[PDB]
């Protein structure tokens, strides 16, 4: 379920071409080749906060209830970014950013044994260099080490009265042993623990990119982002990326920014579409529209990972308090599709939409 929140300028620009804009340090973790495109050592940190609204809906064949709501808890995620100028050809960088996936149901929920509470959250410590060949080509390279926190709850909802109901229809619904089966299933308790798991594990990758520049004011860049490892022990991945973005400063007052990114956990496409109006020395305004189809195919998609096709509505401002330092708000708002889900002998409705909201702090030596 990764889709990166790393700064809240992107944020603002639902992050349209993020491998390509470089108006704050936060860029060089989407792109290590924008690292030549700083003239001094440039900071930035911050975090996002989400606000998520995830809810199931239906009923168990058992006849109990399938409904669970606000089962996404809201969470900030941290963001910090530095960036600084080696030499003529050489610079370097390093960020930490993180991904938290978070779903509770009750332990009593007849959905349980699929339902149950997932943890998984992510920390990215990035560090990367980046050589300029010229006036239009730069290259970076970067490593990762990811930090996977991991804890998975799962129980026996009404499996048990499942087994029961079924029992008692067969033929040896009516034996003294018969029925004393599907009494003992039917006696299982639905918070009986079925699932725990719970682990800390480091995964490793590495990520590149290019970048070209037509002039100052346009570029294009295609990044790399290799698989993650993680081999828990109580295997989470992470899928290759691949992205394309590209700036357009248009006019002194606005540019375009845009990309288009590809998973391979199952596949998924990720287009998203921006605009960045610079009205004067201390304001900038931002706009972006995203959409990210969804990987999971339409019967692997389980209540427990909130995951189908999403819709980005965003809008962000920065003020300069002069030329060294500045402040990013971002806003975003996302809706998912309601999509229905058959796992296991359940049959679930999961709707689900968002609000987030970030704030960047600047700053240049």
């Amino acid at each position: 379920f990764q889709l990166n929140e790393f700064s809240s300028s992107g944020l603002g620009r639902a992050y349209s071409g993020e491998g390509a804009i470089a108006d704050d340090a936060g860029n060089v973790s989407r792109n290590p080749a924008l690292i030549t495109m700083f003239d001094r050592p440039t900071f930035s940190a911050g975090a996002v906060y989400i606000d998520p609204d995830v809810n199931i809906s239906g009923t168990s064949p058992s006849g109990r209830s399938l409904k669970a709501d606000n089962i996404a808890p809201t969470a900030w995620v941290p963001n910090m970014h530095f960036v600084a100028p080696i030499n003529d050809q050489f610079g370097w960088g390093a960020s930490i950013t993180a991904n938290d996936l978070a779903t509770e149901f009750n332990d009593t929920y007849a959905g349980g044994s699929v339902g149950g509470t997932t943890d998984l959250e992510t920390m990215n410590l990035n560090l990367s260099g980046a050589y300029r060949l010229n006036n239009a080509w730069s290259f970076g390279l970067g490593f990762n080490a990811v930090y996977a926190r991991a804890k998975i709850e799962r129980f026996a909802g009404d499996l048990g009265q499942l087994v029961a109901g079924q029992i008692m229809q067969s033929p040896a619904g009516q034996t003294q042993q018969g029925q004393a089966l599907a009494a003992t299933a039917n006696g299982i308790d639905s918070n009986t623990k079925t699932a725990h798991l719970n682990g800390n594990q480091w995964g490793f990758g590495w990520n590149a990119g290019i970048l070209y520049e037509l002039d100052k004011n346009n570029r294009y860049a295609l990044t790399y982002r290799s698989e993650v490892k993680i081999d828990f022990k109580g295997t989470l991945n992470l899928p290759e990326m691949w992205e394309v973005s590209g700036y357009n400063r248009v006019d002194p007052q606005w540019a375009i920014h845009y990309s288009l990114a590809y998973t391979s956990w199952k596949d998924a496409y990720r287009i998203a579409l921006g605009t960045t109006y610079y009205y004067d020395d201390n304001w900038t305004f931002r706009t972006g529209i995203a959409f990210d189809d969804s990987p999971v195919p339409a019967q692997n998609r389980s209540i427990s990972i909130p995951d189908q096709d999403r819709f980005w509505l965003s809008a962000g401002t920065t003020y300069a308090f002069n030329k060294d330092a500045s402040v990013d708000v971002g806003v975003s708002y996302m809706h998912g599709q309601s999509v229905k889900i058959n796992e296991g002998p359940y049959q679930f409705e999961s709707e689900g939409k968002a609000w987030l909201f970030g704030t960047n702090f600047n700053y240049a030596f």
